[PDB]
């Protein structure tokens, strides 16, 4: 047989650390973990252990290493069937990419609210807090395709499938609250100018480049969620540590036809955080699948990404009260001026078994709402609302893709509807009409109501003329920009300028370089003339004369706007590298290893090759890679413990390490000798904030490092990383 | 609630005769007929009573009458999901048809083998006969759209799908044994020959056009298939009255590695019949449905189709012991030289509940094969191995076809295979390939051995050059053509002379017509004369000396090629036509119906207008259809009773009913008074053979009517039907 | 009009080097350079300056910045037919991508052999020197998407086509002399087993994980293109400075009819170089479109790659 | 977009139009025409906006929806006057 003896092929199916274990499909790792669209699933998953290979029409094969030929060395003949559906199957594999959002990666898990909301909506999955409704989600970027990397510059996407017992809603938001535009009839035209240009299909997942940049400058409306993904906002440290929002004001509907204007968010448990530039530039290059892999590796942790649902709240009397439009998907709503309220808690604490059959091929449409909820004249929802429908029927085949196992319901579902494309669904019903006699009318229509009702539109009032026209309403475009630039902390403001002067040096036509420049004098003059110094333009006597655009309802900033103003952070999911030498004092060591675990911070055990080192003590301490082969890029922090420090003080890639962690702002702790490695990174002997530094790593020395760790980056470092070559 | 308060809406569950019951979906009318297959389905099939009518996703509809509009006549909104959702699915229900039999009607059921085949193959589904496999089995015509007609003159397809414990095989045959060429490199030029010609895309259903006759023309090797299509073989009375065949020879293997050469047969356990040309192609008018309606029927009566398996075994010493080669599938294998040995009998017992999910769905491939089967170099075969994989990549959306639920086997199937269009199993294996240690290897290969082994191909010897020739064995066109016509009743030999004379009547070149009856002159120039006669060609002195072609294997007939030479006529399942008046004579009625339900044959009760007529005695008669609207197109025979007679037989529809079933040489019996009608048909008043005609319908008339029945028609009246305007 | 009055929008039509002027499609950027095949494709080539903005049923647009509404704040309407197309059209831009060498990047050009090749073989490509070929040819890798990294470790394709006046002679060869497996039935377990892993698809354009290391430690025959792939060969510098093959042995036929056993080699002109690996895995980083916009640039420069 | 195979189905022979058309949609199955566009967005400075749109006027003019006047709440409901 070719597994090893052992059985050190096969992971444990219990929680384990990043690096423990190989990972593995979800139902084997986590078997016990159930909720009821798992289960339902169970029709469809397929075993192999102890099973016959087969053809698909159930034929075993005996010799699955050779074509049918006329003698060994002679012409495959084309009576090999086995051959013929084995490569068919093969050069069918692949289905179209999703148009936009085609990288992204999923899991399973649950939701349950706080409390019953039946006073605002007559949702049924929010009407009780002992409502457990599955969910399937899906976090993405937007531009590059399903084979781009994942810790590029972009929106992300984050999108969730929740099963109710009243139908399936998806809510399909992104990372930031407003998107570029305001009508769905531009959304061609400002992805086809996000995209790869369409001559020589460049660059893969980078706005940084001159259609875009045309774009952005020619329609002033973008330039708010531009601030957004120019900002560190845009380089996200997980998918754990990210706000969602839906973007629109939709609404719910109480069981009296109330309706109250709604913005969706949702809020990480594990608190915001974000790389920075250089570093999440590098990671494209080290590790392209970084977010997706630390999604699972998370989940095979135990370190379940949880989020909290909350609502902003409108009263539909207040519609006109702001000084923005509440239908305008560029505005956000302050939460200064409207608050969240929290409304229950979403974990995702499985993974699936087949990325193909289960991510791949998943559906979320924001048209997909029940019984409770309803849309507004958003229009850039409007226009949504046609297209996920429409992408759907050549994605996934044809018009029977809610019959793929992911997206079915878990509810009844029954209606008049037959055929089409791989149809699953055998109806017995001797009616496909109604109204029919011959079935007594079954299956029939519900009148709306409290519960379990049918789904009736809320009565709008609609009156105007037939136009093609953008309300004047929407036709104010600094403003928001000007507000979230002021909410950023100082460093923020420096990493959004870093991220326009970035971009606009890589546009090679300089005149667009220009033209965003005198977009940048509309929003603040501090920004614009910050980004003009980088790329060598001078403001001319107008452009520094711009009035600012005005506040928003008389905010000057909101804290909520800044991923760091206002601590949040958590360090349980997060990972230190310890940079061993071969002599390690195991008692440094020891003490490192107990304080992580109780925090429930994952360490990976760094040296010079692959193999063991033995400590000081004895104690044989397997290393998990090179300091060349998992850089400081994929971790939090790096701690240096004692031991024979002249054994790696001149080791180049041992160096490098901390020059690089250094300049990405990382916490790093030095104990007894590793305080030699204070020359590589320039540290005073008296000490810097942010390096931490003892005899050796008794408990103190560990609770300064994890403090660090809670304020995630050591941003006063930043005026002192220019000066070392990293 | 829109259904009668009597129930007449819904069909008994319980067996019923054509014409009593609307007919319904197979689970609901037969819900206890079950095999494993059916079982299998019950995962798929959906419901509909007492279920609220939802969309795909599982939400309520309130109103399924109306669009959303911006006031009760304003425009529609795009907002409305509900319709858009039921539009797109309406939009996109067809899928290409089958580009060859597009036009097929399809039942459930199962076989068994009457012994143990073990000694000649080990095939498991031939292995016990206490092993029941389930099947389903499509009948079809060839040339059609699926939307044409049942009765046209063309081949029948025949294939069945055995769910066997080993994996699925589909035998995939016709009603005739042999095709119409060599050389699957031809199918597309003779299948573009006999379709729709491309400028205009006339005739549907009909070869009668210039394009088929001008190929035939030019490749004598069609001459074989078109002789019995010309004949009445080509214009069945029901898919229950014909026979099937695997046209080519292909092996049993045992488990001693032993191969046989087998032909492949189906005999219908109803016997052999078929209509004449004027009624099936008046039928093709009046019910283009009557074969798909007719196999639905039967199957809810209880008329169950049944068919005998058998097989033609030539050991493999004897390859080159006849006349013909065993590899050409223009050629037959006489069964005077080889006896047909029976080896198990398939009963169709359950229609389908959706036409579309199971049976436009379904994907037969004779590639679908078995351990204890193989191939032989048949050369039609062996391309169509290829083709029937290619095309279900298309028509059934990729490669995923057999998940589709009608095509899923019922035995284990495992393997490698991923992805692809609408795949439904998630696979949870760690390994998709091998040889992989991951899974330790599974799923793994399996040995072949002589049961539950994997498939190895027998190892035939191939030798010779790489070359696209035909064999030299295979080039000679007209002594099985011959053996056929000289195989044929008398009146059988005018029915192929009128389909010829017919057929060219159509093409519009004469000199293809010509260059057809040179062709039948190298057959028999009794045939050729009598085409040329109705064509007013006269053939040449050339002609007229051809040489005939040889005798195969030293026979100048065999009368297993005749429908009608050896009667094997059943009369259960047939319908007899009543013809009634406003004062029937109860006593023959009486005496007629017991007398047809007591031999399992149906009556329709026929008038001038539909509702009820009271009989001599006050018997309330419902009427199932008018003389017009049920023809005696469609049925077996025709009996008038007695009673007021002269309510009818002024009738036009009354008289040209009985006309119209003399010409078609139908048994009609004329009761009483009834027998004022012969001088409608021109019958003597001393009588003739095939009416049968009393002073009532008592004693010995029904079995007099019904002797003439098992015979199906009376062949004596063919003189004697001109001398009728009908 | 939004163009600068300076007209600095548009690349001079001129041979410029890298980075002096914006990239363009080719037959803006060098309008004289012709072979048949590119003359052929006119008749499908649509251009835009001076035309008015349509649908696809020829109905102009007047304003394309805008949904049809009841009322400037009101709900869109089903009758936008202008909208749904559009929308429709961008819905459905996507085709699968190929199932291996799906990160590619081509150019035409033109083949011509140095001497008439009759007495080895009668392809008429090969019959004279006058006669010139024109060629598009794609280079790629093999595992990862057509999103993916291009100065990945993995082998390469080069499939040229050769539109002769015979047929279409496709030549589909990759950048080292064999292949990993001896038989195309095991090619989806290769492949499968190279691709990233399917419970997470994981990793995108790298060999360096367990199920292709299981493989091969399982399939000797695989070893030799894995030695080739853990070389410096599987990190060219540039497409223009990699070897092709077509591997397999194919047969030349001649007009008397013999046979001669052939295998194909290309030969690059510029030479034989590549990256070293800290290189090509940090550009994979910094610009993972980094052999795509060589080869674009170097045509856009008249630094035309050759081989022989 | 499924009976024809994809968005393209204009670029079948019969359906195409015999006037001018010219836009920035791209791709799509079985895609027949080669844009030289350097933008496919509008607007755009790199091509100088073109296509560009048309006022609508007299003769060869953009296409302008009559601007009926729509007063109603959002409800699935038949007219009466249709009863
Ligand atoms: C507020 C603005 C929007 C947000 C928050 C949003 C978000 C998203 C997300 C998260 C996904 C990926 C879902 C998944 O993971 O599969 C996605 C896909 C998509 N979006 Fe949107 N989007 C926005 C605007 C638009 C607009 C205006 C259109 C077109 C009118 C659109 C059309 C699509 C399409 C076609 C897909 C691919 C869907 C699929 O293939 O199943 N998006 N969008
Ligand atoms: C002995 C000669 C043949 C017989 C008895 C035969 C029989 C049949 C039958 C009965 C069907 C319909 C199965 C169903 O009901 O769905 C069928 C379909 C088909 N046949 Fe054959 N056939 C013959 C030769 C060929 C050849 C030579 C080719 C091509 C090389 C061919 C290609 C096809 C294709 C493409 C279909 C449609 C299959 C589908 O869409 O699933 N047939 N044939
Ligand atoms: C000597 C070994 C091989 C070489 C040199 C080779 C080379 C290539 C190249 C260069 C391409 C990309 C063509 C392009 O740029 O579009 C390609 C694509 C492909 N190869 Fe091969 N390959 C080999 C073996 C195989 C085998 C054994 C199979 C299957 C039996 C296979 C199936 C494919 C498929 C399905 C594609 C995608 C083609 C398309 O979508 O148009 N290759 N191969």
């Amino acid at each position: 047989s070719l597994a090893p003896e052992d059985g050190s092929h096969r992971p444990a199916a219990e929680p384990t650390p990043p690096g423990a274990q190989p990972t593995a499909p979800g139902s084997l790792k986590a078997p016990d973990t159930r909720n009821e669209k798992l289960n339902s699933l169970e029709d469809v998953r397929k075993g192999s252990e102890n099973y016959a290979l087969t053809t698909n029409q159930g034929v075993r094969i005996a010799d699955d290493q050779n074509s049918l030929r006329a003698g060994s060395r002679g012409p495959t003949l084309l009576e090999d069937f086995i051959l013929r559906e084995k490569i068919t199957h093969f050069d069918h594999e692949r289905i179209p990419e999703r148009i936009v959002h085609a990288r992204g990666s999923a899991a399973h898990g649950y939701f349950q609210p706080y409390k019953s909301l039946s006073d605002i909506t007559k949702a049924d999955f929010l009407s009780d807090p002992n409502k457990i409704t599955p969910v399937f989600v899906r976090f993405s970027t937007v531009q590059g395709g399903a084979g781009s990397a994942d810790t590029v510059r972009d929106i992300r996407g984050f999108a969730t499938k929740f099963y109710t017992e009243e139908g399936i809603f998806d809510l399909v938001g992104n990372n930031t609250p407003i998107f570029f535009i305001q009508d769905a009839h531009k959304f061609p035209d400002f992805v086809h100018a996000v995209k790869p240009e369409p001559h020589w299909a460049i660059p893969q997942g980078q706005s940084a480049h001159d259609t875009f940049w045309d774009y952005v400058s020619l329609q002033p409306e973008t330039l708010h969620n531009v601030m957004w993904a120019m900002s560190d906002r845009g380089i996200p440290r997980s998918y754990r540590t990210m706000e969602g929002f839906g973007i629109h004001t939709f609404r719910l509907i109480n069981a009296e036809g109330k309706a109250t204007f709604v913005r969706f968010h949702w809020k990480p448990l594990a608190g915001k955080a974000s790389l920075v530039w250089d570093e999440a530039q590098k990671l494209t290059g080290r590790d392209p699948d970084f977010h997706r892999r630390e999604l699972w590796e998370a989940i095979e942790a135990g370190d379940f990404p949880e989020y909290e649902l909350g609502f902003q709240l409108i009263p539909e009397e207040d519609e006109f009260k702001f000084d923005f439009d509440l239908l305008d998907p560029t505005k956000l709503i302050p939460e200064e001026l409207v608050p969240v309220q929290r409304v229950g808690k979403m974990v995702l604490n499985r993974n699936p078994d087949n990325f193909f059959a289960e991510n791949e091929q998943a559906a979320f449409h924001p048209g997909h709402i029940v019984p409770g909820l309803d849309f507004t004249n958003d229009p850039l929802l409007q226009g949504r609302l046609f297209s996920y429908t429409d992408t759907q029927i050549s994605r996934l085949g044809g018009p029977n893709f809610h019959e793929i196992p992911i997206n079915r319901p878990t509810c009844p579902y029954h209606n008049f509807q037959r055929d089409g494309m791989h149809r699953m669904g055998i109806d017995t019903n001797p009616a496909n009409y109604e109204p029919n006699s011959i079935n007594d009318n079954w299956p029939r229509e519900t009148p709306p109501g409290p519960k379990r009702g049918g789904f009736e539109s809320y009565q709008e009032r609609v009156e105007g003329n037939k136009v093609r026209e953008r309300s004047p309403s929407f036709g104010e475009y600094y403003s928001h920009p000007r507000l979230f630039w002021l909410s950023q902390t100082p460093f923020e403001q420096r990493h959004i300028v870093d991220g326009f002067s970035f971009a606009l040096s890589k546009v090679v036509r300089p005149y667009i370089r220009e033209r965003v420049v005198d977009q940048l004098a509309h929003i603040d003059l501090t920004l614009a003339q910050a980004v003009a110094k980088n790329l060598g333009i001078e403001l001319t006597d107008d452009q520094l004369n711009i009035t600012p655009p005005p506040d928003v309802n008389g905010l000057k900033k909101d804290p909520s706007l800044s991923l760091y103003a206002i601590p949040d952070g958590d360090v349980k999911g997060r990972v230190v590298a310890i940079l061993l030498n071969d002599e390690v004092r195991s008692a440094d060591l020891l003490a490192i290893l107990k304080a992580l675990k109780a925090k429930g911070v994952h360490a990976k055990l760094l040296y010079s090759r692959m193999g063991e080192v033995t400590a000081d003590d004895g104690t044989v301490l397997p290393i998990a890679a090179t300091f060349a082969g998992a850089p400081s890029l994929t971790v939090d922090a790096v701690i240096v413990p004692c031991g024979n420090i002249a054994d790696i003080a001149d080791n180049g890639d041992a160096n490098y390490y901390l020059m690089e962690a250094y300049k990405h702002l990382k916490p790093i702790a030095l104990a007894g000798d590793a305080r030699k490695f204070k020359a590589t990174i320039k540290i005073a002997d008296q000490g810097e904030e942010g390096i931490v530094e003892a005899d050796s790593a008794d408990g103190s020395f560990m609770d300064e490092l994890l403090t660090l760790m809670a304020a995630h980056r050591v941003w006063s470092r930043i005026p002192k990383i220019d000066k070392i070559p990293a």
